[PDB]
């Protein structure tokens, strides 16, 4: 007796987790948290973004006014969702640069349409087809006007529509390509000639081309769709002698945050900021491996399926007399991260050190706050999956996205390694600081035993040990006793 | 008496600045410097890049030779500046793929034009229009030759121009689209037919299309502009029966560092390496938030409006007997960053430690030198602002630039946090090293009081203290005295 | 006598290497390794990727079936290598969107072709030209069928080919543009009319255009090449009255990892994973400055020509009595990185410390293992060099690649600086840890002399010194002797 022991230590847990640092590929820590979101519910939540489920209609079918899409008239969206089951059920058509028209309508986010009174003096309006039935009757695209001859005449059309509004107008129109010369004459009363649609700033001339194409819904003819945007103070001029599928008015074109996504995920009554084709995903984590296609406030796509961020210190087994932190953790330390164990006249005890514990916890929570719940919003982007082979432009779209993903995946990998190294360093540092402060209090009254413990060379009862732990130990009170015990001749 | 005190310390300032590190969102340091350039003068400096102010002319108007652009003939530039007020004042035209022709001329950086003698036997040359007045007379684009019938004949043209030069030739030509069939006959004496312009490696066939477009400067006709590059040893062949707006020669096409920028900033007589649409900006800082559009040696565009780099240590208030660096800075320390305070027989004093101060300053200046004045040059890039809706290609251009900016903004954020953490570490380290070296000199003659000070257990006058500070203190001289004082029984 | 000295130290080498850290632009370390691959052998190794050397043929010439390319029929590749000497030797042709057709065939990786029996009732098949000789006879592209009139009739063709297969079909076809009206009549017996090639999902109409182009291999006519992909359950329909260069069947179109590269490097019998235009390169290093164009498992392209990664500690000259690590390295320490030197009754000695040496070496090898031999594979990408001026799309392709390279170059620069700082820190740390452990063993029996050495205040013979070095020194055995020597009055 006449001496006491005081050990400094830190906790350890039975169920640690492996993380990666700069120093170590694999190091066990007491706790970690996942930074890559890897699952979705599988449903797209209908809140807080305005979702429009296309059901059997593509956006372009909804635009033109396919009868099955009549329910979509004038609707708006943040996200238009196109289904793989979607199919057209009207006159067969193509759109040169379909992808662009789809994109610009998607981004505009509205199907608002304003009817206008075009002067079609001299032709028959409202042509119909058995290939486009509406309520069991022969019909046509709602937003288009199939003009045909009147009394076997089709006068040369030269029709104007000024934009006297403060906003832009989007006009959608078409050219009919009849399957045969018989159809050409039956419909327009004369041989086919070019169609020219112009403004002060633009001109588009299109040549109708007679001929059979493979029948689609029993139709060998085609309609080719074109568009023209007309600015305030400009004028639409339409010049034709036949084959014109005419506009009935204009679409409003807006700018904002709207987009389109291909998905078969069901739409749920729930609330989630981040939408992917697989369904909505939580956006607490900074990264995700669910889908490169996203809409809203979303984690960034990375290639990794897991990245673990340390949220506690190195986890060190307890060695099997009391002993301190040197190659030794304390599994019995459960009310703190760092603490003291002592042996004195009155027994062997343990107490947590609150200051050091809280300093480590605060710093860890600091970095969690920078990384958790901090995702940023993206809206209309580029397409990232393709159903047809196209070459150059598609090669570029793919390479852009590959490039981006690899750079983010590298950033994620480095960030987590750096953060984890910093966490191991800051938690190791709190242990070292606690030891050093204790060493300083004890002055000449103790010696360092090399194992994270001090040999205190005087009687140091429970109150004395408490004084060291609360930082009120007065070394002068004990120095005489201690020096005599230390520097005695044995 | 019979003892002295020696404290180690570091400076502190009354007006510190907040920075971000890896450890802390907000930590006050003694000084910092801004790494994001956020202002411009508002003028584009005319030095050291060769600036060409388009004034009322676009590059394309200057190319074709609109009369108001006659002053631009044969000029070169590093940067062509196009003004929002620019307007065309000649025959109305369009350019299929205007953006590409604009880009390739801009990048070439020259309007040098070499006249050639084309053999236009059988037609009238030099047609003019009241829509394109030059010096009050009817005229036309300077670089183009409006051919019309001769004696009411327009023979089929089949005209050749070999490239026997060592460099490439850029040919600009056009097709006239008359407003009516009357104009077609009045000008070319016959019905319109295709124009074919070919080389050994290329062919472009264009169909003139008669019809009224909305009048522009009272003209319902149009000219569509095309271009053809002809290689050394190749040959231009022009084949037409009318409607040909012919070239008068070729433009030199160069390769180099030239570009074009849309800006309304006035041009100043001043010198600045980095140009943005907002005006020139200083390029000392590594980052900038003025404009994503830049030309020359420019900071990189980031989203942040400020990033502060620490250029001094943690700023710690002085606690209100002398005391050392432990939770305590020295506001009275003004001739150094680190130093010594002492109490002895002769009073209380302070002296700066030059070595430690200079070590910290040098390292900080080291990192300033890597980051300040080190910008790199970019020249012709992609467009980043768009006046029309286009869909797919524009979506890709935008996404490429968004992607780039977010990656750089992340790099900037991480770099500054890392550098700041390193600065806090290196400045803390110089303090700790100074304490340790002093501790080592004193040997058994002093004890650490826990507050950044030593209790020296012998009389230590001003010269003795100086000896410790200059590193020449001989502990053996004082050991006997010191040991007696330390290990006395009180 | 009655004392001993024990110094802790670390090795130093006569031939150190300069590296960059976060702290220092230039710091000498004992060893480093290069992370940028800067040379190639200059040959493309024929293993392990399937190489197809185009020799005198482009891919497109091999596709169409130019006679000099007959050897390529039905071949597959991972990498098709196109030579700058390649030239066409058949009928002159162009391909609108040549780059896309080249890319999609390259990416598909196969020239497998399946003949089909088209019903060409009413025309002459197998037209030939003296411009396309095969085995000295007039011939034509192997995969194309030049149809001409039969008995001075050319009936309107309306020919079908269903896809009843489970895979897609790629059809290549053409339109002949005769030099004169005489040739048109001689070949097709009538005036030229449009050609329409259609499916259920697509239509392409092309207008043959009569006229002389500059003679190529004495031919003023041209063939323009087009392609059509036909899906399972779809049907190809060809509709023409002349000028049709017909398909003889279809190409298989596959998806996989194939690509094309322009290179003049000879092909060698050797094995290398990474191919560049300059030749194959080793892929041990994480970065390379040989070529931005790569195929296979390749280091990432960066702008730097060298980045040195530290693989040893700071290299410190030996100062010219034994001395420890403080501003002092040990050039005579050759069997370890860290160790002990001593002076005692029995002489002066040196021994390496294995634990500390191995801890540093292991960590360094750890980071080498993460960076060396870990390259990732890329296959078909975008083009990165261009022989013609094109404007907008090329500007984007270039900017995408510039952007990527600058971001990777920054990542490389930062990574190496960070790693090197960490290596200096971990090697410095092993030295400091060894000193501290020794200090702890010695307890009150030694004093720190400030130069990396302890003065041990008792007789400490070779076995005693060994006990300290193996960590079995019992301080209690010597304490009485040591305390008497330390705290004597001199
Ligand atoms: C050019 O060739 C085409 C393909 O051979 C051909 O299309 C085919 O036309 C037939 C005849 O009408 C269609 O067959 C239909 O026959 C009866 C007619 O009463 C219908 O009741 C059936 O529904 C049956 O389908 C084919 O469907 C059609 N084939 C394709 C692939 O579309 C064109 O008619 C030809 N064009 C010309 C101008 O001759
Ligand atoms: C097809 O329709 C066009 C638009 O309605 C029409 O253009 C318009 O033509 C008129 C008549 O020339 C122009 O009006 C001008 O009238 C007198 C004529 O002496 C002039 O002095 C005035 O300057 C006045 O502007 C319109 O300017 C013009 N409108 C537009 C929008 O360009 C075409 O003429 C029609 N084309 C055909 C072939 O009939
Ligand atoms: C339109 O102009 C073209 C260029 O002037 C012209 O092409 C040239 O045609 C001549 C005549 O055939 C070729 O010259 C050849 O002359 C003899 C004919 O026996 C040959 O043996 C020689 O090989 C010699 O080359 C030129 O080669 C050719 N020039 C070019 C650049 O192709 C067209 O013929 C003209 N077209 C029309 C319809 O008149
Ligand atoms: C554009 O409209 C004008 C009429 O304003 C058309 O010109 C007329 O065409 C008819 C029949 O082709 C001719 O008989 C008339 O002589 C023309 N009138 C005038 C005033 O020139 C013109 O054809 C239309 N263009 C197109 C491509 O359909
Ligand atoms: C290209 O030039 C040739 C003349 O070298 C044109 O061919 C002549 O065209 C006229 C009028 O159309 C005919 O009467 C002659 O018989 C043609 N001459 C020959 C030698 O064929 C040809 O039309 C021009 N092509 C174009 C598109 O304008
Ligand atoms: C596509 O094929 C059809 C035949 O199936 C062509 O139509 C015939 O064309 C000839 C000559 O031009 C006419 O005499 C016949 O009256 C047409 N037959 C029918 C049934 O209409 C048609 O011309 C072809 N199209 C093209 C562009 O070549
Ligand atoms: C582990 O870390 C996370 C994030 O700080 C925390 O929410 C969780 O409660 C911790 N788990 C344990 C067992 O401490
Ligand atoms: C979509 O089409 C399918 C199959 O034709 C049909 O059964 C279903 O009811 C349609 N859904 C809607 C909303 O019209
Ligand atoms: C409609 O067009 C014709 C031109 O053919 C014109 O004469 C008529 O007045 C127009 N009707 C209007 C403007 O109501
Ligand atoms: C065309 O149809 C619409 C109803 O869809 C009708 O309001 C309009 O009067 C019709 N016009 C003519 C000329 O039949
Ligand atoms: C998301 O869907 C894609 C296909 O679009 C699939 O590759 C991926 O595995 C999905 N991820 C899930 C369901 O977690
Ligand atoms: C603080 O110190 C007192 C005596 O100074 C000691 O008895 C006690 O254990 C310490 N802690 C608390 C919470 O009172
Ligand atoms: C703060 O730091 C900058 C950059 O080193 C320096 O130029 C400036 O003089 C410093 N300011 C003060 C008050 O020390
Ligand atoms: C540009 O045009 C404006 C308005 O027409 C004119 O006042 C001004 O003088 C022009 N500037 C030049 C340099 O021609
Ligand atoms: C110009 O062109 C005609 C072809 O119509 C030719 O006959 C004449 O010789 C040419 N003049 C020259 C080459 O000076
Ligand atoms: C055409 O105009 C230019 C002056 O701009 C003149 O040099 C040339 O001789 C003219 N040619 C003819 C045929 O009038
Ligand atoms: C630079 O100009 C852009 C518009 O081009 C503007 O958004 C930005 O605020 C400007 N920055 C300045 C003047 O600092
Ligand atoms: C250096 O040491 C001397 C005595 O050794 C002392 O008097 C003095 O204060 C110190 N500094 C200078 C600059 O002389
Ligand atoms: C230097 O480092 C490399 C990589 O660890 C190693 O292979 C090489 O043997 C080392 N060279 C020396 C002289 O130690
Ligand atoms: C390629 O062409 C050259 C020059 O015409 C010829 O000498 C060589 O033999 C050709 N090579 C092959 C493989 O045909
Ligand atoms: C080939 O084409 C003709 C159409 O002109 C057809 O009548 C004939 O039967 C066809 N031959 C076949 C299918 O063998
Ligand atoms: C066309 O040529 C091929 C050989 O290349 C032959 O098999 C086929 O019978 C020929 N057909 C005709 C109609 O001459
Ligand atoms: C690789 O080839 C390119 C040209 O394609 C050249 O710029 C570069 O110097 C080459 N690098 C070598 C041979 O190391
Ligand atoms: C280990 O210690 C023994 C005595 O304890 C000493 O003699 C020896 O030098 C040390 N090393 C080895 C390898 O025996």
């Amino acid at each position: 007796n006449s001496t006491a022991t005081l050990c400094l230590g830190h906790h350890a847990v039975p169920n640690g987790t492996i993380v990666k640092t700069i120093t170590n590929d694999q190091i066990e820590v007491t706790n970690a948290t996942e930074l890559v979101q890897s699952s979705s519910t599988g449903g797209i939540c209908d809140s807080p973004h305005q979702i429009l489920d296309g059901e059997n209609c593509t956006l372009i079918d909804a635009l033109l006014g396919d009868p099955q899409c009549d329910g979509f008239q004038n609707k708006k969206w943040d996200l238009f969702v196109e289904r793989s089951k979607a199919y057209s059920n009207c006159y067969p058509y193509d759109v040169p640069d379909y992808a662009s028209l789809r994109s610009l309508v998607a981004s505009s986010g509205t199907l608002e349409f304003n009817n206008e009174s075009f002067n079609w003096t001299g032709v028959t309006q409202n042509g119909t087809s058995s290939a486009c039935k509406r309520k069991s009757n022969n019909s046509f695209f709602s937003r288009l006007n199939w003009l045909t001859h009147l009394k076997f005449k089709y006068p040369a059309l030269n029709v104007t529509m000024p934009n006297n509004e403060k906003f832009d107008k989007l006009y959608i129109w078409g050219v009919h390509h009849p399957g045969t010369d018989n159809d050409q004459i039956f419909l327009y009363a004369q041989a086919s000639g070019r169609i020219t649609v112009s403004t002060k700033r633009s001109q588009q001339t299109v040549i109708p081309n007679i001929g059979s194409r493979p029948r689609v819904r029993n139709i060998p003819s085609r309609i080719s769709i074109y568009w023209t945007i007309v600015k305030p103070g400009d004028i639409l001029l339409i010049n034709s002698t036949g084959n014109l599928i005419a506009p009935r008015g204009y679409f409003k074109i807006r700018s904002g945050k709207s987009s389109i996504m291909r998905s078969d995920a069901p739409i749920g009554k729930c609330n989630s900021e981040c939408i992917t084709p697989n369904g909505s995903i939580p956006n607490d984590k900074p990264f995700q491996n669910v889908n490169r296609i996203t809409y809203g406030a979303c984690p960034r796509y990375v290639k990794q399926n897991t990245l673990k961020l340390a949220t506690g210190m190195r986890n060190v087994p307890e060695k099997q007399a009391i002993a301190g932190f040197i190659e030794n953790g304390w599994e019995g330390m459960v009310d703190g991260w760092y603490g003291f164990r002592h042996q004195n006249s009155e027994g062997i005890g343990q107490a947590a050190d609150l200051k050091s514990t809280q300093a480590a916890i605060n710093q860890i929570n600091g970095k969690l706050n920078r990384l958790i719940g901090k995702t940023n919003e993206k809206f209309h982007q580029i397409e990232k999956e393709f159903s047809e082979v196209e070459g150059r432009i598609q090669d570029l779209e793919k390479y852009v996205e590959d490039t981006k993903i690899d750079l983010w995946s590298y950033n994620a990998e480095l960030l987590v390694a750096l953060e984890n190294q910093h966490t191991i360093d800051l938690t190791d540092s709190e242990m070292n600081k606690l030891f050093e402060r204790t060493k300083k209090q004890l002055r000449e009254n103790a010696e360092d035993m090399g194992n994270g413990c001090f040999k205190i060379y005087h009687k140091c009862d429970n109150a004395c040990i408490g004084s060291i732990r609360n930082g009120t130990y007065d070394h002068d009170v004990y120095r005489d006793e201690a020096l005599n015990n230390r520097f005695q001749i044995k």
